[PDB]
RNA sequence: GCCCGCCUGUCACGCGGGC
RNA sequence: GCCCGCCUGUCACGCGGGC
Protein backbone atom coordinates (compact mmCIF):
# COMPACT_ATOMS: atom_id res chain seq x y z
CA UNK A 1 0.00 0.00 0.00
CA UNK A 2 1.50 3.48 1.42
CA UNK A 3 4.92 1.85 1.05
CA UNK A 4 7.31 4.38 1.93
CA UNK A 5 10.49 2.70 -0.13
CA UNK A 6 7.77 2.47 -3.23
CA UNK A 7 7.50 6.16 -2.27
CA UNK A 8 11.33 6.31 -1.95
CA UNK A 9 11.36 5.30 -5.44
CA UNK A 10 9.55 7.56 -7.32
CA UNK A 11 11.21 10.09 -5.58
CA UNK A 12 14.31 9.04 -7.33
CA UNK A 13 13.48 6.88 -10.68
CA UNK A 14 9.53 8.46 -11.69
CA UNK A 15 9.11 11.33 -13.78
CA UNK A 16 5.96 10.83 -16.07
CA UNK A 17 6.37 13.40 -18.37
CA UNK A 18 9.58 14.93 -18.35
CA UNK A 19 9.83 18.97 -19.53
CA UNK A 20 13.29 18.16 -20.78
CA UNK A 21 15.91 15.43 -21.52
CA UNK A 22 18.81 17.66 -21.62
CA UNK A 23 21.47 18.25 -18.62
CA UNK A 24 19.60 21.41 -17.63
CA UNK A 25 16.71 18.52 -16.80
CA UNK A 26 19.06 16.25 -14.87
CA UNK A 27 20.11 19.80 -12.66
CA UNK A 28 16.37 20.54 -12.40
CA UNK A 29 14.92 17.35 -11.29
CA UNK A 30 17.96 16.20 -9.80
CA UNK A 31 17.90 19.03 -7.37
CA UNK A 32 13.73 18.72 -6.62
CA UNK A 33 14.09 15.46 -5.70
CA UNK A 34 16.52 16.26 -2.94
CA UNK A 35 19.56 14.12 -4.45
CA UNK A 36 21.81 17.28 -4.34
CA UNK A 37 22.92 16.47 -0.70
CA UNK A 38 25.86 15.13 -1.17
CA UNK A 39 25.55 15.32 -4.93
CA UNK A 40 24.05 11.33 -6.06
CA UNK A 41 26.63 10.29 -8.01
CA UNK A 42 24.25 8.84 -11.15
CA UNK A 43 20.58 8.66 -11.18
CA UNK A 44 18.08 7.42 -13.98
CA UNK A 45 14.55 8.65 -14.06
CA UNK A 46 11.54 6.06 -16.10
CA UNK A 47 9.11 8.17 -18.34
CA UNK A 48 5.42 6.63 -18.53
CA UNK A 49 2.70 5.46 -17.11
CA UNK A 50 2.93 3.97 -12.88
CA UNK A 51 1.35 1.02 -13.78
CA UNK A 52 3.49 -0.21 -16.27
CA UNK A 53 6.27 0.13 -14.00
CA UNK A 54 4.38 -1.64 -11.10
CA UNK A 55 3.53 -4.77 -13.48
CA UNK A 56 7.30 -5.39 -13.65
CA UNK A 57 6.65 -6.85 -10.04
CA UNK A 58 3.88 -9.17 -12.10
CA UNK A 59 4.22 -11.77 -14.47
CA UNK A 60 2.05 -9.14 -16.52
CA UNK A 61 5.24 -6.81 -17.52
CA UNK A 62 7.93 -8.92 -15.46
CA UNK A 63 10.39 -12.52 -15.79
CA UNK A 64 13.06 -13.07 -13.10
CA UNK A 65 16.46 -11.55 -13.86
CA UNK A 66 18.85 -11.80 -10.95
CA UNK A 67 18.82 -13.08 -7.30
CA UNK A 68 16.17 -10.46 -6.35
CA UNK A 69 15.95 -8.80 -9.66
CA UNK A 70 13.18 -8.28 -12.32
CA UNK A 71 13.36 -7.62 -15.69
CA UNK A 72 10.61 -5.62 -17.79
CA UNK A 73 9.28 -7.19 -21.07
CA UNK A 74 8.72 -3.26 -22.47
CA UNK A 75 11.53 -0.65 -23.10
CA UNK A 76 10.86 2.11 -21.31
CA UNK A 77 12.06 5.94 -22.55
CA UNK A 78 14.35 6.75 -19.32
CA UNK A 79 17.00 9.57 -18.90
CA UNK A 80 20.28 8.85 -16.71
CA UNK A 81 22.15 11.40 -14.93
CA UNK A 82 25.79 11.57 -14.34
CA UNK A 83 27.80 14.06 -11.89
CA UNK A 84 30.73 15.48 -13.31
CA UNK A 85 33.33 17.36 -11.97
CA UNK A 86 34.54 15.42 -9.44
CA UNK A 87 33.04 17.56 -6.17
CA UNK A 88 30.40 15.48 -3.71
CA UNK A 89 29.63 19.04 -2.76
CA UNK A 90 26.88 21.29 -4.41
CA UNK A 91 26.51 23.08 -7.18
CA UNK A 92 25.51 19.37 -8.41
CA UNK A 93 26.68 20.07 -12.07
CA UNK A 94 25.28 16.57 -14.25
CA UNK A 95 25.59 15.16 -17.53
CA UNK A 96 22.03 13.64 -19.05
CA UNK A 97 21.90 10.13 -21.22
CA UNK A 98 18.56 9.69 -22.48
CA UNK A 99 17.94 6.60 -23.47
CA UNK A 100 15.02 3.27 -24.53
CA UNK A 101 15.34 0.59 -22.98
CA UNK A 102 14.41 -2.34 -20.54
CA UNK A 103 14.35 -1.65 -16.75
CA UNK A 104 15.35 -3.71 -13.58
CA UNK A 105 13.83 -3.16 -10.90
CA UNK A 106 13.64 -5.14 -6.82
CA UNK A 107 9.94 -6.25 -5.71
CA UNK A 108 8.14 -6.37 -2.55
CA UNK A 109 4.85 -7.27 -1.98
CA UNK A 110 3.89 -6.54 -5.88
CA UNK A 111 5.85 -3.00 -5.75
CA UNK A 112 8.97 -1.71 -7.18
CA UNK A 113 11.35 -0.93 -3.84
CA UNK A 114 14.64 0.00 -5.65
CA UNK A 115 15.93 0.52 -9.53
CA UNK A 116 19.01 -1.62 -10.75
CA UNK A 117 21.00 1.48 -11.40
CA UNK A 118 24.03 -0.46 -12.59
CA UNK A 119 22.65 -1.04 -15.76
CA UNK A 120 22.91 2.31 -16.71
CA UNK A 121 26.28 3.19 -15.85
CA UNK A 122 27.29 1.43 -19.30
CA UNK A 123 25.25 2.84 -21.98
CA UNK B 1 16.21 41.06 -36.42
CA UNK B 2 12.50 39.91 -35.21
CA UNK B 3 12.23 36.56 -36.38
CA UNK B 4 9.41 35.91 -33.98
CA UNK B 5 6.40 34.84 -36.76
CA UNK B 6 8.89 32.45 -38.24
CA UNK B 7 9.50 31.02 -34.40
CA UNK B 8 5.46 30.94 -34.54
CA UNK B 9 5.30 29.24 -37.87
CA UNK B 10 7.67 26.07 -36.39
CA UNK B 11 5.69 25.87 -33.16
CA UNK B 12 2.25 26.06 -34.41
CA UNK B 13 3.03 23.98 -38.45
CA UNK B 14 6.64 21.90 -38.13
CA UNK B 15 7.31 18.52 -36.61
CA UNK B 16 10.63 17.09 -37.97
CA UNK B 17 10.30 13.54 -37.14
CA UNK B 18 6.48 12.89 -36.30
CA UNK B 19 6.12 9.96 -33.73
CA UNK B 20 2.55 8.87 -35.37
CA UNK B 21 0.47 9.88 -38.17
CA UNK B 22 -3.12 9.20 -36.84
CA UNK B 23 -5.43 10.33 -34.29
CA UNK B 24 -3.39 9.48 -31.27
CA UNK B 25 -0.67 11.52 -33.00
CA UNK B 26 -3.14 14.58 -33.94
CA UNK B 27 -4.82 14.71 -30.24
CA UNK B 28 -1.06 14.58 -28.82
CA UNK B 29 0.49 17.36 -30.58
CA UNK B 30 -2.12 19.57 -30.58
CA UNK B 31 -2.14 19.38 -26.79
CA UNK B 32 1.61 19.41 -27.03
CA UNK B 33 1.85 23.06 -28.76
CA UNK B 34 -1.25 24.21 -27.12
CA UNK B 35 -3.39 24.79 -29.52
CA UNK B 36 -6.59 23.03 -27.64
CA UNK B 37 -8.02 25.74 -26.19
CA UNK B 38 -10.07 26.72 -27.75
CA UNK B 39 -10.14 23.63 -30.27
CA UNK B 40 -8.21 25.15 -33.46
CA UNK B 41 -10.76 24.10 -36.21
CA UNK B 42 -7.99 22.31 -38.14
CA UNK B 43 -4.53 22.49 -38.43
CA UNK B 44 -1.54 21.16 -40.45
CA UNK B 45 1.90 19.88 -39.46
CA UNK B 46 4.73 19.57 -42.03
CA UNK B 47 8.05 17.06 -41.66
CA UNK B 48 11.20 16.65 -42.58
CA UNK B 49 13.80 19.26 -42.50
CA UNK B 50 13.36 22.93 -41.47
CA UNK B 51 15.51 24.29 -45.02
CA UNK B 52 13.04 22.56 -47.27
CA UNK B 53 10.59 24.60 -45.78
CA UNK B 54 12.39 27.81 -45.75
CA UNK B 55 13.66 27.28 -49.20
CA UNK B 56 10.18 27.65 -50.51
CA UNK B 57 10.78 31.34 -50.10
CA UNK B 58 13.57 31.61 -52.00
CA UNK B 59 13.75 30.57 -56.16
CA UNK B 60 15.51 26.97 -54.69
CA UNK B 61 11.91 25.58 -53.87
CA UNK B 62 9.38 27.76 -54.14
CA UNK B 63 7.02 29.74 -57.09
CA UNK B 64 4.55 32.80 -56.71
CA UNK B 65 1.11 30.53 -55.99
CA UNK B 66 -1.43 33.40 -55.25
CA UNK B 67 -1.10 36.99 -53.59
CA UNK B 68 0.94 37.01 -51.06
CA UNK B 69 1.52 33.44 -51.24
CA UNK B 70 4.07 30.50 -52.68
CA UNK B 71 3.94 26.74 -53.48
CA UNK B 72 6.62 24.50 -52.90
CA UNK B 73 8.34 23.08 -55.57
CA UNK B 74 8.61 19.70 -53.54
CA UNK B 75 6.00 17.82 -51.62
CA UNK B 76 5.99 17.50 -48.32
CA UNK B 77 4.86 14.65 -45.26
CA UNK B 78 2.47 16.74 -43.98
CA UNK B 79 0.13 15.59 -41.23
CA UNK B 80 -3.81 16.94 -41.17
CA UNK B 81 -5.49 16.73 -38.08
CA UNK B 82 -9.47 18.08 -38.06
CA UNK B 83 -11.93 19.12 -34.74
CA UNK B 84 -14.21 15.94 -34.33
CA UNK B 85 -17.06 17.75 -32.32
CA UNK B 86 -17.60 21.03 -33.90
CA UNK B 87 -17.78 22.27 -30.43
CA UNK B 88 -14.41 24.61 -29.83
CA UNK B 89 -14.55 23.90 -25.82
CA UNK B 90 -12.60 21.09 -25.08
CA UNK B 91 -12.06 17.71 -24.94
CA UNK B 92 -10.53 18.29 -28.27
CA UNK B 93 -10.82 15.23 -30.39
CA UNK B 94 -8.84 15.77 -33.43
CA UNK B 95 -8.97 13.13 -36.95
CA UNK B 96 -5.55 12.75 -38.78
CA UNK B 97 -5.42 12.75 -42.84
CA UNK B 98 -1.94 12.07 -43.12
CA UNK B 99 -0.80 13.37 -47.06
CA UNK B 100 1.97 13.79 -49.46
CA UNK B 101 1.60 16.92 -51.24
CA UNK B 102 3.28 20.87 -51.95
CA UNK B 103 2.34 23.11 -49.25
CA UNK B 104 1.87 27.18 -49.59
CA UNK B 105 3.45 30.03 -47.38
CA UNK B 106 3.62 33.54 -46.75
CA UNK B 107 7.25 34.36 -46.84
CA UNK B 108 8.79 37.89 -45.15
CA UNK B 109 12.52 38.10 -45.27
CA UNK B 110 12.76 34.73 -46.51
CA UNK B 111 11.27 33.15 -44.18
CA UNK B 112 7.75 31.59 -43.74
CA UNK B 113 5.34 33.28 -41.66
CA UNK B 114 2.17 31.71 -42.55
CA UNK B 115 0.64 28.56 -43.87
CA UNK B 116 -2.32 28.76 -46.66
CA UNK B 117 -4.26 25.80 -44.04
CA UNK B 118 -7.48 25.69 -46.68
CA UNK B 119 -5.71 23.83 -49.34
CA UNK B 120 -5.85 21.33 -46.82
CA UNK B 121 -9.29 21.25 -45.89
CA UNK B 122 -9.45 19.13 -48.70
CA UNK B 123 -8.71 15.30 -47.93
C1' G C 1 -14.66 23.71 -4.65
C1' C C 2 -10.05 23.79 -8.08
C1' C C 3 -5.64 20.79 -9.04
C1' C C 4 -2.45 16.20 -8.85
C1' G C 5 -2.02 10.98 -7.92
C1' C C 6 -4.19 5.96 -6.93
C1' C C 7 -7.90 2.73 -7.94
C1' U C 8 -12.70 0.82 -10.23
C1' G C 9 -16.68 1.02 -13.54
C1' U C 10 -18.89 2.85 -17.98
C1' C C 11 -18.93 5.08 -22.62
C1' A C 12 -15.86 4.59 -26.64
C1' C C 13 -12.10 5.64 -30.28
C1' G C 14 -6.75 5.20 -32.52
C1' C C 15 -2.00 2.39 -34.24
C1' G C 16 1.47 -1.73 -34.91
C1' G C 17 2.86 -6.95 -34.84
C1' G C 18 2.02 -12.40 -34.89
C1' C C 19 -1.36 -16.36 -36.03
C1' G D 1 -11.47 -13.57 -35.68
C1' C D 2 -7.74 -14.77 -31.83
C1' C D 3 -3.12 -13.50 -29.18
C1' C D 4 0.71 -9.95 -28.06
C1' G D 5 2.08 -4.81 -27.80
C1' C D 6 1.66 0.53 -27.97
C1' C D 7 -1.09 4.83 -27.30
C1' U D 8 -5.50 7.87 -25.45
C1' G D 9 -10.46 10.15 -24.28
C1' U D 10 -15.52 11.03 -21.80
C1' C D 11 -18.45 10.51 -17.50
C1' A D 12 -19.56 8.59 -12.50
C1' C D 13 -18.30 6.75 -7.57
C1' G D 14 -14.26 5.54 -3.88
C1' C D 15 -9.34 6.50 -1.59
C1' G D 16 -4.62 9.62 -0.67
C1' G D 17 -2.45 14.46 -1.21
C1' G D 18 -1.59 20.04 -2.53
C1' C D 19 -4.34 24.82 -2.43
Amino acid sequence: QDNSRYTHFLTQHYDAKPQGRDDRYCESIMRRRGLTSPCKDINTFIHGNKRSIKAICENKNGNPHRENLRISKSSFQVTTCKLHGGSPWPPCQYRATAGFRNVVVACENGLPVALDQSIFRRP
